[PDB]
């Protein structure tokens, strides 16, 4: 029908938004610390800790599968790098607190993105 094709069109809309956006945030984590998920060779134990983890890899995996339907579902995994993290390192060390400066960073770009896909229509 032409309304799936439209509601596809959209879907490849707000993915080349949302691309933007995580190319964005990921600059905000310069050491590339959260780049590529957390080995579970290197921390056999992980999973006994963090149940949902994430990455921005991953995230891009699903992005460029247009498996975000809508800003929500990404925000919510860009707050799992963050809050995995938080949960997993204690505040003394590189690891938190690149979370931390991440999240601050990030909702900078996150609050202009709210208003650009609703503005725009995309979801």
């Amino acid at each position: 029908s032409m309304e799936q094709v439209a509601m596809e069109l959209r879907l490849t809309e707000l993915t080349r938004l949302l691309r933007s956006v995580l190319d964005q945030l990921q600059d905000k984590d310069p050491a590339r610390i959260f780049a590529q998920p957390v080995s579970l060779k290197e921390v056999p134990d992980y999973l006994d800790h963090i149940k949902h983890p994430m990455d921005f890899a991953t995230m891009r995996k699903r992005l460029e599968a247009q498996g975000y339907k809508n800003l929500h579902e990404f925000e919510e995994d860009f707050d799992l790098i963050i809050d995995n993290c938080m949960k997993y390192n204690a505040r003394d060390t590189v690891f938190y607190r690149a979370a931390v400066r991440l999240r601050d960073q990030g909702g900078v770009v996150l609050r202009q993105a709210r208003r650009e896909v609703d503005s725009i229509g995309l979801e």
